[PDB]
């Protein structure tokens, strides 16, 4: 079956999306910061990434924002001219520079009235976020199945306590490409196909990496899988409870088959392997500590005893249990 477990996901997936209300502040708020990069640089222009920008987000969710300009003026400089700025327009944070990277971090504001916990992080020239979300964001579009199964993964994830970089477990977006790589590679049919291995893919380089993928969504056949949300979350946690092979083995979107060894890619930190789509050379799986690794797996087995339980009926609400 999976109607039930498909019943409860659609539930729990209407109050924990971001509302059309937080969505619409969101949107005022980017408003304000644009306007504020007006009265310092005409000619640079504000976007937004991740989640927000994607579609992809949960409730309570911080904004990720980057600075786009000409490249051959510095970023140091008007990085501090903005900061200054929005410091001066109410917003509280920090200027920060890891190597040669400008980042603002704001974490709250004090006048425009976009909360005591505004949370917003600011980069200059990032291009491959926005084109990683490009990706994520024509997936989303393809399936309808995608976007809810996704915060679905992620709710969970931060309720078992498994969503934590800093602390040796595993970034949202990290789950996100295992969702993805599971969509693709694993289940048949599959539910996506590889966009980034299309006949029509055409190349872009973009700071030494290729980001180009088939965004001609329309032109895609629908998929030829017919699985319920339940179905595909059943599926995707028993495939990296059970099949998937960390040691051996890493999440890749550049493998017609899938198949790739942590050996090919010389990835001997490397204890989960998910090989970014566009940046190869970066392992979103880096900050997965081996006791981290030892949680997520847990979590994915004790995810499909639960699916998969005799005992009825099935508390499927133990999906979602804090740790
Ligand atoms: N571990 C990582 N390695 C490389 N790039 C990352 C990583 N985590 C995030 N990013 C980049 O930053 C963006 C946002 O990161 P984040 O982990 O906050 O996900 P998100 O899409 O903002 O969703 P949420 O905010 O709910 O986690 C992504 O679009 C991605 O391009
Ligand atoms: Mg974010």
């Amino acid at each position: 079956s999976h109607k039930e477990f498909t019943k409860f996901c659609y539930e729990v997936y209407n109050e924990i999306k971001i509302s059309d209300k937080e969505f619409k502040e969101k949107r005022a708020a980017l408003d304000t910061l644009r306007l504020c990069l007006k009265r310092i640089s005409p000619d640079a222009e504000l976007v937004a990434f991740g989640s927000l920008e994607s579609g992809l987000a949960l409730k309570n969710s911080d904004m990720d924002l980057c600075v786009l300009m000409d490249s051959r003026v510095q970023s140091d400089t008007i990085a501090l001219q903005f900061y200054e700025e929005l410091i001066a327009e109410g917003f509280e944070g920090k200027f920060l520079q890891r190597a040669r990277i400008p980042i603002i971090k704001l974490t709250s504001d004090t006048k425009n009235g976009f909360g005591a916990s505004f949370q917003c992080d600011i980069g200059f020239n990032n291009r491959l976020a926005i084109h990683n979300t490009l990706l994520l964001s024509s997936y989303t579009k393809l399936d309808a199945r995608l976007k809810p199964m996704v915060l679905l993964v992620k709710h969970w994830a931060k309720r078992k306590q498994i969503n934590s970089p800093y602390f040796g477990t595993l970034s949202s977006y990290g789950y996100v490409l295992m969702v993805l790589y599971y969509l693709i590679h694993v289940i048949k049919p599959p539910v996506f196909p590889n966009l980034l291995l299309s006949p029509l893919k055409q190349e872009k380089i973009v700071d030494g990496f290729d980001v180009g993928f088939d965004d001609k969504l329309e032109d895609i056949p629908p998929s030829q899988n017919y699985s319920s949300l339940g179905s595909l979350l059943h599926g995707f946690f028993r495939f990296y409870a059970y099949k998937f092979e960390p040691r051996e083995k890493v999440v890749t979107f550049r493998r017609p088959d899938g198949y790739l060894t942590k050996q090919e890619k010389g990835w001997t930190r490397y204890i989960l392997a998910i090989e970014d789509p566009f940046e190869i050379s970066n392992n979103v799986g880096r900050t997965v500590s081996s006791s981290g690794l030892y949680r997520i797996r847990g979590e994915f087995m004790a995810a499909s005893r639960l699916l998969n339980s005799r005992s009825y009926p099935i508390p499927y609400d133990s999906l979602f249990e804090e740790a």
